[PDB]
């Protein structure tokens, strides 16, 4: 019952782009067809949940690497690349790093997490969001415990440390809401990103994580060269889904990385709708019997060449 395809990797490579990649972990790697699409038509992976904070230091100095042992060799078994994150990130944080108050304390913390998550998968990683969600919708800086207890230099103390523990690695910093041009928080992400590089900060790249409503493709057409503009090795799109799954908005989201030589690639925010935490509007490339779906179709046309 299984429908012929083809791999949106295999197109945009073809292209000039890295990957086209798919959020994903191991409950679903172990059910329905995930793994056979991700097999057939995706060329990199990122674990939705497994690398995260709460997943892998539960407590100070505990680590836990089951779930994203998982996930790195299940990759590398199928010649697919990595990515991981997030290192930093209020959201999915244990309480016992909210108790922190003390300013080189919490820096100690941040800074043996980042080595200890990067040095374990050294080499093996292409990318990782270092920084997430790290502004607020006006533009200013998210007051998470990072920014309340060391300040601005979080950012930069992150970068600098997950470059010494994986130089081959791109660092990433990751934010929503950066889906038009007109929008505060995406001029402001490219303000500081630049004065941050100004500063030496290695922020390698820029990761647009693309929760769309129906129509908001068109906009990314002019928010991704915008956050090109930042002068970043590299842009991405990220976690995309859209609302409706319309092959127009897709398409659209697809041909602004196409416009952009920064942009690296694109990945989407799992593989079957009812796996979404949007599932009810349908928003992903495959519906729930695991068939590719109209937007699928319509991206694969778009990167014929």
């Amino acid at each position: 019952m299984a429908e012929a395809a083809q791999s949106v990797d295999q197109l945009i490579k073809a292209r000039g782009k890295v990957y086209f990649g798919v959020a994903t972990d191991q409950n679903r790697l172990t059910t329905g067809k995930n793994a056979a699409i991700i097999q057939a038509d995706f060329g990199m992976v990122w674990p939705e949940n497994s690398m995260q904070w709460d997943a892998t230091e539960p407590s100070q100095g505990n680590f836990n690497f089951a779930g994203a042992d998982y996930l790195v060799n299940w990759a590398q078994q199928n010649g697919k690349l990595i990515g991981g994150g997030m290192l930093v990130w209020h959201s999915q944080l244990p309480s016992w790093v909210s108790s922190i108050t003390d300013k080189n304390t919490l820096t100690n913390v941040m800074k043996n997490h980042i080595t200890t998550l990067m040095t374990r998968y050294k080499g093996k990683i292409r990318a990782w969001d270092v920084v997430g969600e790290a502004f607020n919708e006006d533009g200013s800086l998210r007051q998470t415990v990072f920014l309340n207890v060391i300040g601005e230099d979080y950012i930069p103390i992150a970068f600098q440390t997950a470059r010494a523990a994986d130089p081959n690695a791109k660092l990433y910093i990751m934010d929503y809401n950066l889906d038009s041009a007109s929008y505060p928080k995406t001029q402001a992400i490219v303000n500081r990103v630049k004065q941050w590089r100004a500063a030496g900060v290695p922020i390698d790249g820029i990761g647009s994580q693309t929760h769309l409503s129906a129509g908001q493709g068109a906009g990314v057409l002019q928010a991704l060269p915008l956050l090109a503009s930042a002068g970043t090795p590299e842009v991405s799109i990220l976690m995309l889904d859209v609302a409706g799954a319309s092959p127009t908005d897709y398409v659209n989201v697809v041909n602004a990385c196409l416009n952009v030589q920064s942009c690296v690639g694109i990945t989407v925010f799992g593989v079957a709708d009812p796996d979404s935490w949007r599932a009810s509007t349908t928003p992903l490339l495959f519906d729930g019997n695991f068939n590719p779906k109209p937007a699928y179709n319509a991206i694969v046309q778009d990167l014929q060449q």
